[PDB]
């Protein structure tokens, strides 16, 4: 749940693509079947993270809490929303929410990875 100095990768999957209708065959995220059906409001209100990695194993009773993300190097920090869990080593199904916001002066893009700190946080929506 609490990992620091993480040599993080940047696999930011692309939600928006299909208005978050994850139900769409080829995608099907953990809560897709339940969440894809929520009116655009909540869905877009916050960002989006189908989460993955090594530390922070939270799949089952996870689709309800948030993941806080900070970049010590620049000071950039945001609150993420744990929606799904992947098994191939990504990070999040962002594209526009965490990386795309806490990206630095291109470092992240120039390398394909960065060093961050993330802690599980409850957003109690």
């Amino acid at each position: 749940e609490q990992a620091n100095d993480v040599r993080a990768t940047y696999h930011y999957y692309r939600p928006a693509q299909n208005n978050w209708d994850l139900g769409a065959p080829a995608v099907s995220a953990y809560c897709a079947t339940w969440d894809a059906s929520k009116p655009l409001s909540w869905r877009s209100k916050y960002g989006w993270t189908a989460f993955c990695g090594p530390a922070g194993p939270r799949g089952q009773a996870a689709c309800g809490k948030c993941l806080r993300v900070t970049n010590p190097a620049t000071g950039a920090q945001i609150t993420a929303r744990i929606v799904d869990q992947c098994a191939n080593g990504g990070l999040d199904l962002d594209w526009d929410t965490v990386f795309t916001k806490i990206d630095t002066n291109g470092i992240g893009y120039q390398q394909g990875h960065l060093n961050v700190n993330y802690q599980f946080v409850d957003c109690r929506d």
